[PDB]
């Protein structure tokens, strides 16, 4: 109740801009808002795949037959809504506002590879109906914990957002969280219990970065999220395993 | 072979399908004009509940960004994904005007909202108000990266006149009993009706004319129509057993 609030406020985590920079870079799909070309005066929403380029600018592969493509050609001002955990309503949600710009011929090759890195089977991007567009950010806004005590919000300029680096350990979140959630969830419960002093019934690893990881934990009927910081910054894929064993050894 | 079965299988009309799916949805993506960032649109996740006419009811906090957006410009849109993770699924965008609910309509609107969000106790707090998106146009797209790409739009009058299918409300219990315990029965029915030797058949939704399934042979969706319209919950069980016997 009060121990959770005191632990979360002190636990090491990425800075706000690095968290938003990292979550966006790891995201591959979101909700595009445009000005409706056909229904004048109304906005319009659609689902789009995307991939951030090296600067964090979303790359879209848009079909000339899509409604949202016609919207963007008539008015390039748009927004992109990202949900870290789409089903979690208390999760982090990011809105990137910017201007959709056709990618130049010089930039085609770098843009195409950045997009296929996130959508490896998207070989329609070479078809004539499809073009790459880049949403050049104007402002990046986020909200977190809507119906919770740890409600936070903020915004970043284009310059602040682009200067932040993507955390180099977050890319390993999927393999690490799988091996732990499938085979070694007892270890996660002990580590969380050792650090937070909460005897959690279950501890599910949500994400991962160089400073630690977050877990979905359950105690009685309440479900809540806990930050589990590493004793030091993780340096690589293997170092993440080393630190988990060290935190387990410090408990087990 | 799939295309010939899908084009002939009985299903709800387009406007009744969209009316039914929207009425069954309780969360979506709201697009607004950004009050703070002049010239830009904005997106947010919102809970909602359709009223009896199909108009989405929102319970908005005075502290939320999208509330300030809607108060500055009521013109908005609501994006609903029947199966949000299925990229070929049906997606509906309702465009309309967000209107404060009047004092006379508060009670009916509150009950419509709590029917879909029974634990939303905060709707009574002072920070919260009910808004209704009065529809201007309802647009849909389906099978966006498939051979069966379809689209269309409905006026406010066409959308409001359509009825919500009275059997779709039973989709969750029926699909649970079948997908967990009787997927062999579902596979037999699908193979019997479509003449497709399906390896697995996962029941997706339900209406009075049949149900849709996710099937795999050597992944695609198949419509499984009932031999006649189902009249109630028990009749759905009667018809499924009847189709299994065949």
């Amino acid at each position: 109740f009060k121990l959770i609030q005191a632990h979360e406020e002190k636990a090491a985590r990425l800075s706000p801009v690095e968290e938003i920079r990292t979550v966006l870079n790891g995201s591959i799909c979101g909700m595009l808002s445009t000005f409706s070309q056909k229904y004048e005066g109304y906005p319009s929403g659609s689902m789009v795949d995307f991939a951030c380029d090296a600067d964090g600018s979303p790359i879209l592969a848009v079909s000339s037959l899509a409604v949202h493509t016609k919207d963007l050609l008539a008015n390039p001002k748009c927004s992109l809504l990202i949900a870290r955990d789409p089903e979690d309503r208390t999760g982090l949600r990011i809105t990137l506002h910017g201007d959709a710009v056709l990618v130049s011929e010089k930039d085609q090759a770098a843009v195409r590879s950045a997009y296929l890195a996130k959508h490896p089977k998207a070989f329609w991007v070479d078809f004539g109906d499809f073009s790459f567009m880049r949403i050049e950010p104007k402002v990046v806004r986020y909200v977190s914990g809507v119906a919770t005590a740890f409600l936070g919000s903020g915004e970043f300029s284009k310059e602040e957002y682009q200067a932040a680096k993507v955390d180099p350990i977050a890319q390993y979140a999927k393999p690490v969280t799988s091996h732990m959630n499938k085979d070694h969830e007892e270890d996660t419960k002990a580590i969380v219990h050792n650090i937070t002093s909460i005897p959690v019934e279950s501890a599910l690893m949500l994400d991962l970065d160089s400073l630690g990881f977050n877990v979905k934990a359950t105690l009685q009927g309440n479900t809540f999220k806990l930050r589990v910081p590493f004793p030091r910054r993780a340096q690589d894929r293997k170092d993440v395993k080393t630190l988990i064993v060290e935190m387990l050894q410090a408990a087990k």
